[PDB]
């Protein structure tokens, strides 16, 4: 028997996040519940945000993956992640990705590809994002002196690491600093390693 | 200046998840708030769970990545993910990995590598997992006819896709029906294609 949602009761709602009690039908026709999380900023027929995989390309160097370091309140510490942001109203995933990349890193990129909506943590929330691959011409005079343009309550640090040695460099950051690496960044790094050998 | 947590005020706590209002100090010395989510099952000094990257190997065959498909209440639909589960009390990440892999797919594997705790969705929750790379000897009799041993309220479908064509195969599954691929699975698949550049 196929499963389906029966009802979604609001438990508590903040200005950005809300908790819900989800009642659904299981394969055996039995009613069960689940505690779900959702963002209050999600628009209809639109993913919550985007994560950007910024590939910095330079003539004299191997490719680099541009990451950002930010203090994350929910984590109680600093985290290393792909640049990311919530999609603004009417804005396409691609546009959101280029804007957030420039805002958080100062780099002006070009779209390479865009994934369909993927889930962030399906066992807990309904949060989804588009993973957008963007290339950056690191030799262009325009990208010589990049500087972020963060908002009021935002201070991002840019950290670019070699694509051919990503996993190792991420491990070093974890060991030497008070940092947590994002699961998507690490999954990306593991496959780069697994593909290689 | 270094940012840090000033206080955490409980907003709503459930059986599995809770919502809190976090107050922290920004780089300038000003206090700001943030809405954060946490799992109530989280034990101090340990990550919430593990995600397993199972590589099914067989002589003279392409390698396959074992994934699971399950109905996810928060998403209101089915999702394709790496087998994963919460870490049991006192259980090590590696043991959780092999245990969850067997319960969800029936396969018995060997640990290849284990990542440090990485965050699932930092801008929203404090959820963390260890991504454990595991290899499955597809030529061993015990792995010939593996059968999932799920819980009372767990219903999983095993889907193994070729590692050599992972991203394309994921797209083909999504073209067939309403399905959402996990962001970590997609990040992994993307890097397999982006590697060697
Ligand atoms: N939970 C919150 N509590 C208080 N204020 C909030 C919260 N979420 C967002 N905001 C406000 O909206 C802004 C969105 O920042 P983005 O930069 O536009 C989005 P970013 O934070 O970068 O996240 C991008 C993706 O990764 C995150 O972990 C989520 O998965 C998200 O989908 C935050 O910087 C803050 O000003
Ligand atoms: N939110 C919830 N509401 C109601 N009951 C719950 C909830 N979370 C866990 N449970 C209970 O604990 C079990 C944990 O299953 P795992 O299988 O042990 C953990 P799994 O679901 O697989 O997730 C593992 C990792 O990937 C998922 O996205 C999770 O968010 C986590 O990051 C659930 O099957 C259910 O019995
Ligand atoms: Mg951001
Ligand atoms: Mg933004
Ligand atoms: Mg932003
Ligand atoms: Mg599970
Ligand atoms: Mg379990
Ligand atoms: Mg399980």
């Amino acid at each position: 028997g196929k499963q389906y949602i029966i009802s979604e009761e609001l438990i508590s709602e903040g200005k950005w996040v809300k908790l819900e009690k989800t009642t659904y039908m299981d394969p055996t026709g039995k009613t069960r519940t689940w505690e779900s999380v959702k963002r209050t900023t999600r628009k209809e027929q639109t993913a919550d945000g985007v994560a950007v995989i910024p590939v910095l390309q330079r003539t004299l160097h191997y490719e680099c993956i541009v990451l950002v370091k930010q203090f994350r309140p929910p984590m109680g510490g600093y985290c290393i992640e792909f640049p990311a942001g919530l999609i603004d109203d009417g804005e396409t995933p691609e546009a959101a990705a280029l804007r957030e990349l420039e805002e958080e890193t100062g780099y002006k990129g070009d779209i390479a590809e865009c994934s369909p909506a993927v889930c962030m943590d399906p066992g807990l929330s309904n949060c989804t994002i588009h993973i957008v691959t963007v290339t950056i011409n690191g030799d262009d005079a325009e990208n010589a002196r990049p500087k972020p343009k963060p908002g009021d309550g935002e201070f991002v640090e840019v950290i670019s690491l070699p694509k051919n040695d990503l996993l190792q460099r991420l491990d070093a950051l974890v060991a030497e600093e008070h940092l947590t690496v994002d699961a998507r960044v690490y999954s990306y790094a593991l496959a780069l390693k697994h593909a290689n050998a």
